[PDB]
């Protein structure tokens, strides 16, 4: 909108939202549904992402409760509404699937760091929930499992690609063909995680890492991570003159001040 | 062919086939020579995927004996016939290096999921057959080393770009131009293993893995793995339409049944 | 130039160069600062690499003393000459910034395998220079730190694209976007060691693996290298079609021998 959403329309959704500067905290919070996802939900992530304040460079998003999120809410196979939106002609379907994956593509924006704080299990649309932030820390409860060929999908909500940087084409064939759930150690060895930490000590850990990530200028850590997006598909010649485009801009910057 | 190879031509070229339901097994068939592969090998490997029954979605393949392949067969290099056929103006040369490599691209196709069960030694050509499958299962007695460099040659059954997926361009540079032979543990470290078992309990392994395939449906399976090999090349935006168009026809198929 | 630079002039800009027939040695001198890195050390490297002889195909980069380097030298950031060069319109700056890189591009030649040897920190400029070698092998003491955002600076030596190739876009993101230090254990995970030895040995280190590449014949070696660097950015189809028009070369030449 032009409007960020209220927190009002938030709960409605099964989100929270604070702000605390440079640093905003989404919180899944449908804990008795295991933070199942909605199509509401994915457009009010959406929503938040076109609506942050220009001072927000730090994006952390957990579940509340023990689960971080067991995917799309089983209702949303079904004719009726969920959490008062509509559910799921073919170009209408198609829309829809766009204004869906709007709440994930935003997390890669060069501006914020967007971290994903995983306890207990991330399934489907929650594991591509976390796929999709540029960091991972799990709790040793964490458990993660590409659920959608189980039930006779895609994953389509623009997990693919992260998941194959992480882990390599191959594993990924393994783990989204078998479905499979993978423990947090698994997790740690594939890639899949930066960091694992015990349970208790998950919050702390985010507060660790926001800390490192404030101590960095924001120019600069949003040029770099600009730069390191574009690394793997430029040949070598041209990401070198792109970074140097990047350093002539920082130096001209650092002159001014 | 039209005609799927026949057993008899299979062991004239050092190979068996089995056809179960879904699965297909592949074995070389030459553990005399440790399953050292030939032109008329690879030519068969070819005509074996080129008239594989639809119903067949999983490829196993597995050697006789305790090694996998010492790779291509040492008479390849003289001028006498091997299999029954002649070995190897640069156009027909060309021809012919295609024509085996034909033997193993056929092994990434979407609608397959392709497994190496590997024990003992694979060795350049070898190797490249178990690069060219979606998986790999390790045999703690497996021994693995891309040997052509050693010779004289390259590497051209294929075998350049899972490694480099798998391992990255760095220490792909190292393991080729060493040539060096790496054992499992450091195979396993390296993700050229997606699991690694002790001799006695590959079969089991093999046996465990197709279960997990077989209970994914194969629509969604074939449309996930067509993601899968998409996603390192894509940009985001264009991954992300490419999923939701593969989601359509899902949901399309899903609502017919 | 035509002329490579002399041991006088490398001495000037605080580098040393030794051949031994097809192995170079670079070692960067200036223990006394922990071998901060200048302009003038910069675009000599470049010159060292564009007048090797064509009989070297090994390069071996060391540091003199317990620090690899500590990156770019702090009076580099002033008005007044260093190593006698006049420190850092636009334009010119980006020449400038140009000529530098190509002091750590040549390191990606197909005809060199480039190897770091890395003792104790290894910053900024430093961490780059590592990650520009094919291969990099460490000591124990090895501390490894993307220092440029801190500084409110980008990467702008060429070490973006290798660091993303080596850890993967997110794991890249969390280094340089938190220029925290890193050391060699969690360097080997990362795949950003492909060796770690003991301090004591890392002279050794290098020397076996100098003698497993020249054990290697030059020309398989140079054109699988070629191979290996175009793998990533190709189509399957397209690299078995360079993989095979390599090795109609490669028989080229083994027939006229
Ligand atoms: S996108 C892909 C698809 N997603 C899925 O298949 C995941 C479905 N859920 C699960 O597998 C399990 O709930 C787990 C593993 C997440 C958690 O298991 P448990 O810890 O045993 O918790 P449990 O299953 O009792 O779930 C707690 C509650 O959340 C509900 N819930 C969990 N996941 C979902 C979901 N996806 N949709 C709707 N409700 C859900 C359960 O129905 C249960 O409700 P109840 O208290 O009214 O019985
Ligand atoms: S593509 C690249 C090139 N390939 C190669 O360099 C591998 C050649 N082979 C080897 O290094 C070894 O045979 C290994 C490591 C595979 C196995 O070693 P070992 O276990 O000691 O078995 P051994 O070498 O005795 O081999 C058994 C038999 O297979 C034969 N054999 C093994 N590899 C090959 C091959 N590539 N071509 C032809 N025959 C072979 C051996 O000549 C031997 O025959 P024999 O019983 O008549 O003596
Ligand atoms: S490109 C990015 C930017 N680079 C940097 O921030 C690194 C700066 N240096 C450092 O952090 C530290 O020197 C380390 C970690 C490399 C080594 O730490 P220590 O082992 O405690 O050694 P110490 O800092 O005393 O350095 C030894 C000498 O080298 C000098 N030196 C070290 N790095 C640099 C540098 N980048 N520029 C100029 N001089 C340097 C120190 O000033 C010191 O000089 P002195 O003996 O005259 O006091």
């Amino acid at each position: 909108q032009t409007k960020a959403p209220t927190a009002e329309e938030l709960a409605a959704a099964g989100l929270t939202l604070t702000i605390d500067g440079e640093v905003a905290r989404i919180t899944l919070s449908r804990p008795h549904r295991r933070n199942a996802m909605t199509g509401r939900m994915w457009t009010e992530l959406a929503r938040i992402g076109h609506t942050l304040p220009q001072a927000v460079r730090i994006v952390v998003i957990t579940g509340e409760g023990p689960t971080f999120s067991s995917g799309i809410d089983l209702d949303m196979f079904q004719a009726g509404k969920v959490d008062g939106e509509p559910t799921p002609s073919t170009a209408a379907l198609d829309q829809v699937i766009a204004s869906y994956q709007e709440g994930f593509l935003w997390l890669r924006r060069a501006d914020i760091v967007s971290i994903a704080a995983v306890r207990g299990h991330a399934i489907g649309a929650g594991f591509q929930l976390a796929l999709s932030c540029d960091i991972r820390i799990l709790s040793d409860t964490a458990q993660l499992c590409m659920k959608e060929p189980a039930l006779g999908l895609v994953p389509d909500l623009t997990g693919t690609q992260p998941l194959v940087e992480l882990v390599g084409v191959n594993r990924a064939i393994e783990l989204c063909l078998t479905a499979r759930t993978i423990d947090a150690a698994e997790a740690a060895q594939l890639r899949l995680a930066e960091r694992v930490v015990a349970d208790a000590e998950l919050d702390a850990a985010v507060d660790a890492l926001v800390a490192q990530l404030l101590a960095v200028p924001a120019a600069a850590a949003r040029a770099t991570k600009e730069l390191l997006l574009q690394a793997g598909r430029n040949d070598l010649a041209t990401q070198a003159r792109v970074e140097r485009t990047a350093q002539l801009a920082r130096l001209a910057e650092l002159a001014k001040a």
